[PDB]
DNA sequence: AAAAAAAGAGTTGACACCCGGGCGAATCCCTGCTATAATGGGAGCTGTCACGGATGC
């Protein structure tokens, strides 16, 4: 989308977007993030950062 | 110089017949009635644009 978000549409039907898809499948909740991003570890507010 | 008849008309009975209207008979169309248990549906794009307009918060 122009506005930089995905949309997903069955057979050229009325768009809506991709996340109602994938949490139709078995994938649900922060696995849909922890697959496409990366996490990185820090501190729990030690000296400085 | 005269004077009556095959056609031309006109009918008068004498069949030949040809669809019409009935009498039949033979046969079509409608309608309903069947008693174990039946319980939500199958394609169709989706490889043209572009314009010109109609709804919505």
């Amino acid at each position: 989308d122009a506005k930089d978000i995905v949309y997903v549409r069955i057979d050229r039907r009325r768009k809506l977007p991709a996340t109602t898809f994938l949490y139709a499948l078995g994938m649900d909740g922060e696995e849909i993030l922890t697959t496409f991003y990366d996490v990185v570890p820090f501190e729990k507010r030690s000296g400085g950062w």
